């Protein structure tokens, strides 16, 4: 076996990328210059959602917020969050600590290398081919469980930079509170009791927050490749930071919309797990990630997910009728992931 990193391929002095990184000729049609795509204000754009009044003591103004967030969720299922209560300073500590880890040599990152053949999923990694097409994506990553503190294996966290562990686990901490509030509003928006969605996905007890730093090296032929493939997140909610480089695209009314770079904001996705519980009301949107020649892109995605086995996920009884039956049969989290894999496995 051989290990190989996109970061290495990027610094090897290649003018054309390998065959495995080129998208199918059908998919190449839709890939354009991310920078030009960033300069278009024509057509649908991702909503920006202001969360200032999400817990507001004036019910008139709290309710307002809940409606914008609901509408945003029913429509797009993705949005830029502003005024979300996470310190701007703390967001910078996290990005700085992640930029520093990735600026170590590959050889020093390899010390944290994951090992999927032995079930070591946490760590420094790069996505291996997983069906008959050998397709790879133009990214390396760092993945670990983040919250709750008691479930973390800190021995896989970067010790250099020194501020990595503290920054990340205060961010997670802060993210869990935000998630509680979001779940609260989503719950109300749907008409349920306010605690509901959080306990259906696991509560404080069982809900997991996974951190994945997506590291997109510069790419010499960016318009042939993807950073991350077209997919929906399996999560209940995903929160994303990035280094103000464009690349996120959303598949919205039949076309690929590019996200803009809003400073001090957080991309939040509605994920499959909420879509299932809500019977398709809230949308787990399809999305992907483009690379470029000029700039390293980095994003920090935190996936708030249920326990893999323990909770049988399915549409809520409140959320089904004769007039609108269950759109999804019951599956555990792990089963849901497998059904998706199984589906995609069918190349040939
Ligand atoms: O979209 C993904 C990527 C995935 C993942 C990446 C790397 C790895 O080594 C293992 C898993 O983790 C997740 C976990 C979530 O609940 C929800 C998600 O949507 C995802
Ligand atoms: O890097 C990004 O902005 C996209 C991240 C993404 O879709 C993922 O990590 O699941
Ligand atoms: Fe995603």
């Amino acid at each position: 076996v051989a290990v190989e990193r996109v970061e290495s391929l990027a610094k090897s002095g290649i003018i054309s990328i390998p065959k495995e990184y080129i998208r199918p000729k059908e998919e190449l049609e839709s890939i354009n210059d991310v920078f030009l795509e960033e300069k278009k204000e024509d057509g649908p754009q991702v909503p920006t959602i202001d969360l200032k009044n999400i817990e507001s003591d004036d019910e008139k103004i709290r309710e307002n917020c809940i409606e914008e967030l609901k509408k945003a969720s029913l429509d797009w299922g993705v949005m830029h969050l502003i005024n979300h209560g996470i310190p701007a300073d703390l967001m910078e500590r996290v990005k700085k600590a992640g930029e520093e880890f990735f600026s170590l040599s590959v050889e020093e990152k390899e010390k944290y290398a994951n090992d999927q053949a032995t079930g070591k999923i946490q760590g420094y990694g790069s996505k291996l081919a997983n069906n008959a097409s050998g397709q790879l994506e133009w990214e390396d990553y760092f993945f670990h469980l983040a919250y709750p503190e008691e479930k973390r294996d800190l021995s896989i966290w970067p010790k250099t930079p020194s501020d990595y562990i503290e920054a990340t686990s205060e961010y997670a901490k802060c993210l869990r509170l935000l998630a509680t509030k979001v779940f609260k509003a989503l719950s109300v928006g749907l008409g349920l009791e306010p605690d509901r969605l959080e306990k259906e996905v696991g509560g404080l007890e069982e809900l997991l927050l996974q951190m994945k730093i997506n590291y997109y090296p510069k790419c010499p032929q960016p318009e042939l490749a993807l950073g991350v493939e077209a997919h929906t997140d399996v999560s209940a909610l995903t929160f994303i930071l990035h280094n103000m480089v464009p690349g996120l695209q959303l598949f919205y009314e039949g076309k690929w919309v590019t996200a803009k770079c809003v400073p001090d904001s957080i991309v939040m996705h509605i994920g499959d797990t909420l879509e299932i519980l809500s019977n398709g009301k809230y949308k787990s949107i399809l999305h992907r990630g483009l690379v470029n020649k000029e700039k390293v892109r980095i994003s920090w995605a935190v996936f708030c997910e249920p326990p893999k086995d323990k909770i049988v996920l399915k549409p809520l009884p409140e959320m089904v009728s004769v007039e609108s039956p269950a759109k999804f049969p019951p599956r555990t989290f792990a089963q849901h992931i497998e059904h998706k894999l199984f589906g995609k496995e069918q190349e040939e």
